[PDB]
């Protein structure tokens, strides 16, 4: 069997993906973390900033999927998932603070669940695990924004992985980016 990681980075904003962070970029930092997790396959989704991202970073070893400018980038990423993968670990391109250890833990215990989320000190957060059994439902969401409602639904047995600290910062605004740079 296989485990595929999916990084969603198609979010509209200088592109937010290319903002400087820890000697690299925000997206570069996220991908650096994903590359350490031991995924058999890594899929990255990009939007309108695709060309800019490509020219700024080497995307070696990652399956790049491009959408137009939330968009339904998860739907098209699923099309790339290898047949022998029993599910996906889902990560967001603007959440570079995700710990490699958390990814290894969810890779370990995630496959014994239909859906798994991380339980932080201040609530539910990424990474998520989705079993192949829910790929159809994921594809039928209007956009990437619909995942949040799904992981809080009682329709599936959503399991929780306990993680120390609070939820990684989701870098959308300038205030978010300021908060990210502050913690070092
Ligand atoms: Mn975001």
């Amino acid at each position: 069997t296989q485990i595929t990681g999916v990084v969603l980075a198609a979010g509209r904003s200088t592109p937010k993906q290319l903002l400087p962070y820890r000697d690299t970029t925000v997206l570069g930092a996220t991908l650096d973390v994903a590359r350490q997790a031991g995924f058999d396959q890594l899929i990255l989704t990009l939007g309108g900033a695709a060309s800019a991202v490509r020219a700024a970073m080497a995307l070696d070893g990652t399956d790049v999927v491009v959408v137009e400018d939330c968009a339904a980038s998860l739907r098209v990423a699923l099309a790339r998932v290898h047949p022998r993968a029993t599910g996906i670990v889902l990560m967001l391109g603007d959440q570079p603070q995700v710990a490699p250890a958390t990814l290894r833990r969810i890779i370990d215990v995630g496959p014994a669940t239909e859906i798994m989320v991380c339980r932080y000190a201040d609530g539910v957060g990424h990474p998520f695990w989705f079993s192949r059994t829910v790929f159809g439902e994921l594809a039928r969401l209007h956009g990437d924004k619909g995942v949040w409602k799904l992981v809080h639904s009682g329709r599936h047995p959503v399991r929780e992985l306990a993680v120390d600290g609070c939820v990684p910062l989701d870098v959308d605004t300038w205030d978010d980016y300021r908060r990210l740079l502050e913690s070092v």
